[PDB]
């Protein structure tokens, strides 16, 4: 089916299978339909089981556990295989001046020899040619391919690692860096590989070269040597030099990521606060200190980059020299020796420093790799047959000066209910990591039992289909229905567009709270097990469905399986069997409740947005034009100037042009007084877009970016951003450097001979009309290929959420063929982007050779008995197209550059956004609300009205619209209607004083990493004694001393230190401090302990007493300071008073 493997061996060798998808891409637009199926030897399953079967090995029967071996085992003599074949290419390159030079020469009557045999030099040449372009090009090929089967190996490989880690591995660092790991090599590897093997060709074609420079210059050619070797020492030592300052900023790349991460999964919260500005400094200092070391890097890469052109006159006239004052050299060995210096210089100054640093990073990427891959392992070793009874006796364990649990002990027999209780931090999710093996006692005695359904209190949400993220593998009607229709989510699922076969994205952000408790409750009672942890289910859900679930779904479905519930609800304690409290890690209370009573134009703005560049770019073009109006007058000078060190006979003066074109690109080099300039200017630009795009994200509408998915924001400022701080600034400076060379060159020849520019047209426009055809297919793979990588790395991070319920129940060999399937996708896509890349470098060459064998034979068969215009006209232009072949292979990395720069310009063209609180009393009129432009409409024609000081309360049913009605007060979403507050209308005023007199409590309270001082007010309006005075209310003053530092504490990891409680009282006393007038909360009373809980209570009693409050509760217990009630129900509003009703 792979028609590379179907593929005839002529075919195979000009890579002639490419040819469908270019006539197909060039006329249509592609998609899945004709991507062909990837080759059978790079199937993820096949290069993971053969590499894992050889580094198993290396760890179990070596001494050393070495990645470096094992990848030798599988990948080493295929690695050999077209290396030998690379430098049988190479040397090919060497020996070109022995039959060109002669040919050359032969135009001047004044030879013999050449004359006497110059056909048999045409033909030789000819096939030097052939064999050279047919040998280089499969090799090359064939390390992109290694390099591609090595990248995918070692993925998969780290997949199945990842699976495996301990949890003791897991809550130091994961996630943020396990992606980060995978994207330092994503497409650097494989295209990295192909020249790996210029670390041992280039000494071998130095010393070739030596030898036949040593023909010409019998004892000088030493002189130029020494040259190139202090030019390589150079260029290591500046290698050192950006290694250095490469990793020095490796951590201040990842502290910007991190805090920008926060900023954009939270940005309903910055909004609602009106924080833009302040986050936008926050990033900008970030970024000031960043650029330091980038600039740095910058200038150390361009003194390495900028020596192969700096170095083809004094390598030349150094040699040259000592020779000529010996005695006198005449102009063809001038020409020669410029000739092989051209391959010694390539050989020594781009090719070796550029092997030697990929070995740097290969090696170092491995490495890093190997260590990783031993980290300390879940433990798979559990009982099997226990008759399903399990029993604890003696049970301690720790999570690190305190046990967590200390000799808790009971026994459930089949078919049993276990109620679990006690208070905050006790401990009751701690016990449940024991049973499932996750923790293992330090000197307990646990029984185990087979599979365990875990429903963790951390609600799981996967990518694909609602009824996807609940079958699991296998299907049931009569089971699915049933689950379905037992937890409540018969009414919410035949509601939305489109049934039940709605695509959720990961973590499932466009559902509500409670219906994403009921899918991960409904997944784990739809499996079978041997028994079941419900992990405390109902902290979203209201108290009539609470009930209704717990009648038809706990008591009767599962009634006669083992089961542990986690519950502080009384009412749920009495239905059960046998209870346990803990007090604080330690069972306080132990039995039944019987006995418990008693107890194109993107170019043309990338240039003009910094409006600097432009000065900088017409410099350069000043100073080229003058460089060459010198070169244009001392070569007519040289043409008229009537024995010297250089013998120049009026029969062979033609070498001139020869000579000059030879070291034009010496003549016509960027010096240090315009490459730095240029480098410089270019990566400013990308500081001003960066800060544009970061400016139009805080600043637009929360509609356009629901839109977009969920990981994609984070994705331009990680990949696209970074891409304009490496590659582009050196990218395009070697692509202007190399154009502005053959500019330079034709212009100057072409005046004094006005007949090189016409016979160099063909070979001109053959590489432009074939750039234009390549690059409609290019680009629309590229994009493909693009897209195929997002899926990967979404799969990685959803299967570390849900981590602990995988290995409980033991699907692990399902998600490792999932994970293979992410990766034949991207596969199939870069594999064609690959072959056809090397379709066009292949073609370029080819159409070079053609027009080289039309013009060798012209010009020997045009000499006639003397000289022959033709002849040295013709030669001459095709020295220079050897430069725009490679001009024109660079300007393809150029435009693939420049599609970043597009997808970075469409993120800043977002649309933008659209005592004045006497007393506080709002009034709506005909408010409709809809998340999404054209979705669904949550509320219709809303019209209530609040008095002045009073407090609201808020009901309704789980996926109403509770929480809709909150955020249409902040027009945090489409709206239209009217809302007036003291008769001031929704639209009287601009929407930053709107939104100042809400103190929103959120459910999920946004803390960055960063000071104490900080988090309360990152304008730093307040003093430190105003700060403490409010904070002497709100009984923040113990809560922060706890800490070493008082306000100049760090916290990280979204506060992870301070308990939820404690983020409620900093929420709070953060609205205090901006002096807000209604209050806005939502649902606050999920797993709070009464120590925090009255707090609150006393400061909506003393603090805000006469402003108004919107308590959003669950229950009516708790409702008790409530007059007016609005209840949400079939997309209405209705208001309500005092409790008689
Ligand atoms: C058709 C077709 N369309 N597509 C998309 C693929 C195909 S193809 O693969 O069938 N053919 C071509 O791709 C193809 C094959 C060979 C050549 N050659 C040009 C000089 C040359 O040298 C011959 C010589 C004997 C000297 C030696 F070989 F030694 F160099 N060969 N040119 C080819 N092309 C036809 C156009 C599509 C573009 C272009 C000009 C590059
Ligand atoms: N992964 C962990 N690493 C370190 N300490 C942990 C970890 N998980 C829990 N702890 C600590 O163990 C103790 C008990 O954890 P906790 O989940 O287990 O109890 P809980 O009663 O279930 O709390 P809650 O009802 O609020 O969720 C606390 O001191 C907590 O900080
Ligand atoms: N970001 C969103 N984009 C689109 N639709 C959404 C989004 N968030 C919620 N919805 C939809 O709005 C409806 C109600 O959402 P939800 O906040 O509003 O109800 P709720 O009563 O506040 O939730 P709960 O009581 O469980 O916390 C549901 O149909 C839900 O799918
Ligand atoms: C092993 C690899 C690197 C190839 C071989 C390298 C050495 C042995 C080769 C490369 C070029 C060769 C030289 C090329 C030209 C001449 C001039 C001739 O009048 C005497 C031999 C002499 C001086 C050759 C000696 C051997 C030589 C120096
Ligand atoms: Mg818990
Ligand atoms: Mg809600």
């Amino acid at each position: 089916r792979s028609p590379l493997e179907k593929a005839s061996v002529v075919s195979k060798l000009f890579f002639s299978w490419t040819r469908p998808i270019l006539r197909k891409g060039y006329r249509q637009r592609l998609e899945l339909s004709d991507i062909y199926q990837i080759p059978s030897v790079d199937s993820a399953d096949n290069l993971s089981e053969k590499l894992e079967r050889e580094w198993d090995r290396e760890l179990a029967s070596k001494k050393n556990p070495k990645l470096i071996n094992a990848l030798r085992r599988c990948f080493f003599w295929r690695f050999m295989f077209y290396g030998i074949f690379l430098y049988l290419g190479e040397v090919t390159k060497a020996v070109q001046p022995l039959l060109l030079g002669r040919i050359i020469a032969s135009y001047d009557p004044d030879n013999k020899e050449e004359r006497s045999i110059a056909i048999y030099l045409g033909i030789g040449l000819c096939l030097l040619f052939i064999v050279r372009t047919l040998l280089l090009h499969p090799a090359i090929f064939g390390l992109h391919h290694i390099g591609m089967q090595m990248r995918i190996a070692m993925f998969s490989l780290i997949y199945k690692k990842t699976l495996k880690l301990s949890s003791r591995v897991l809550d130091k660092i994961s996630i943020g860096q396990l992606v980060s790991l995978l994207s330092n090599n994503l497409n650097k590897f494989d295209e990295g590989l192909a020249l790996a093997h210029f670390v041992w060709i280039a000494p071998l074609q130095v010393a070739l070269l030596m030898g036949l420079i040593w023909e010409l210059l019998q004892a000088s050619a030493f002189c130029g040597l020494g040259f190139l070797i202090v030019l390589a020492l150079f260029q290591a030592g500046l290698g050192r030099m950006m290694m250095k300052y490469r990793d020095q900023r490796a951590g201040k790349i990842s502290e910007r990521l991190v805090i920008t991460s926060e900023m954009i999964e939270n940005i309903q919260s910055v909004k609602a606060y009106c924080w833009e500005e302040a986050m936008e400094k926050m990033i900008e200092n970030l970024r000031q200190t960043e650029l330091k070391l980038t600039r740095k890097a910058a200038y150390v890469r361009y003194f390495n980059s900028s020596a192969f052109f700096f170095s083809g006159f004094f390598v030349v006239f150094l040699s040259v020299l000592p020779y000529a004052l010996i005695k006198g050299i005449i102009l063809r060995k001038i020409f020669t020796t410029i000739s092989f210096c051209i391959v010694l210089r390539m050989a020594v100054t781009r090719q070796f420093p550029w092997a030697v640093q990929t070995w740097y990073d290969s090696l170092g990427a491995i490495n890093k790799i190997q260590d990783f891959l031993q980290k300390q392992e879940y433990k798979t070793l559990e009982y099997n047959l226990t008759t399903t009874e399990v029993v604890m006796e003696n049970v301690t364990a720790f999570w690190e000066g305190t046990p967590v649990l200390k000799d808790i002990n009971f026994k459930i027999e089949r078919g049993q209910l276990l109620a679990v209780a006690g208070s905050t931090g006790a401990g009751k999710t701690s016990l449940l990591m024991v049973i499932m093996g996750e923790l293992e006692p330090s000197e307990g005695k646990i029984k185990h039992s087979g599979r365990i359904s875990f429903c963790s209190q951390f609600s799981w949400i996967m990518p694909g289909t609602i009824k996807e993220n609940i079958i699991g593998v296998s299907y049931d009607e009569y089971r699915y229905r049933s689950v379905i229709k037992a937890c409540q989510l018969e009414e919410d699922i035949s509601k939305f567009a489109e049934k039940d076969n709605i695509v959720l994205g990961e973590g499932g952000i466009t559902l509500s709270g409670g219906q994403r408790a009921r899918i991960s409750l409904a997944r784990a009672v739809y499996k079978d097990a041997d028994l079941y942890l419900l992990d405390s289910p109902f902290g979203y859900l209201d108290v009539l469905t609470e009930k209704e679930i717990f009648e038809s779904c706990v008591c009767k479905l599962m009634a006669n399986k083992t089961r542990i519930l986690v519950t502080s609800k009384m009412e749920h304690l009495k239905k059960a069997d046998k209870i346990l409290i803990l007090h604080e890690g330690s069972s306080y209370f132990y039995g039944t409740f019987s006995e418990l009573q008693n107890l194109w134009n993107t170019y043309l703005r990338y240039i003009t947005v910094h409006k600097s560049l432009i000065f900088v770019l017409i410099w350069c073009l000043v100073i080229f034009l003058a460089e060459v109006a010198a070169s244009l007058v001392v070569l007519w000078l040289l043409g008229n100037t009537p024995s010297y060190a250089v013998i120049i006979t009026s029969t062979s003066s033609y070498y001139v042009f020869y000579i000059y074109v030879g070291v034009a690109d010496t003549l016509l080099a960027m010096g240090f007084f315009r490459g730095l300039p240029l480098v410089h200017t270019l990566i400013t630009v990308s500081k001003i877009l960066h800060h544009k795009m970061l400016h139009s994200v805080l600043q637009a509408p929360m509609s356009t970016l629901n839109t977009l998915k969920a990981g994609g924001i984070l994705n331009r400022f990680s990949k696209d951003i970074a891409i304009l701080d490496d590659l582009l600034p050196l990218t395009i400076f070697d692509f202007i450097q190399l154009l502005l060379i053959v500019i330079g060159a034709i212009a100057v020849v072409a005046v004094l001979q006005p007949y090189i520019f016409v016979a160099t047209v063909p070979v001109i426009v053959a590489f432009i009309m074939l750039r234009a055809y390549f690059l409609q297919t290019s680009q629309q793979l590229k994009q493909l290929e693009s897209e195929g990588r997002s899926p990967i790395f979404t799969h990685l991070v959803t299967s570390l959420k849900g981590l602990w319920t995988l290995r409980a129940f033991g699907r692990q060999p399902y998600f490792e063929t999932l994970f293979h399937k992410a990766l034949n996708l991207h596969t199939a896509n870069w594999f064609l982007y690959l072959s056809t890349l090397r379709w066009f470098q292949m073609r370029i060459e080819m159409i070079f050779v053609i027009f080289f064998i039309a013009v060798t034979f012209i010009s020997i068969l045009t000499t006639g008995e003397g000289e022959g215009r033709v002849g040295i006209i013709l030669t001459l232009a095709m020295n220079i197209m050897s430069t725009l072949q490679w001009a024109v292979n660079s300007s393809i990395d150029v435009d693939s550059l420049m599609r970043s720069v597009s997808r970075v310009f469409k993120f800043i063209d977002m649309p933008t956004e659209g005592i004045w609180p006497s007393g506080g009393q709002m009034t709506v009129k005909d408010l409709t609300a809809k998340y999404t432009e054209g979705g669904n409409a949550i509320l219709e024609n809303i019209s209530f009205s609040i008095s002045p000081g009073q407090r609201v309360g808020l009901l309704g049913r789980t996926g109403s619209g509770k929480s809709t009605l909150l955020s249409a007060f902040l027009r945090l979403l489409n709206t239209e209607g009217e809302i007036q507050i003291d008769g001031v209308s929704w639209d009287s005023i601009t929407l930053q004083q709107w939104r100042k007199a809400f103190g929103v409590i959120p459910q999920k309270v946004f803390i960055f990493s960063g000071t104490f001082r900080k988090n309360l007010d990152p304008y730093e309006q307040w003093s430190d004694q105003e700060i403490w005075k409010v904070a002497d209310e709100v009984g923040l003053r113990s809560v922060i001393e706890q800490f070493p530092g008082k306000l100049d504490f760090v916290l990280v990891d979204g506060g992870c230190v301070l308990s939820h409680g404690h983020k409620q009282l900093m929420c709070l006393a953060r609205s205090v401090l901006s002096k807000a007038k209604i209050l806005l909360l939502d649902q606050p009373s999920a797993h709070l302990d009464p120590v925090t809980y009255q707090i609150i209570r006393r400061t909506l009693k003393q603090a805000f007493a006469d402003c108004t409050v919107i308590l959003c509760e669950h229950r009516i217990e708790a409702m008790l300071e409530c007059q007016q009630f609005l209840v949400i129900e079939e997309n209405k509003v209705r208001q309500y008073d005092s409790i008689q009703k």
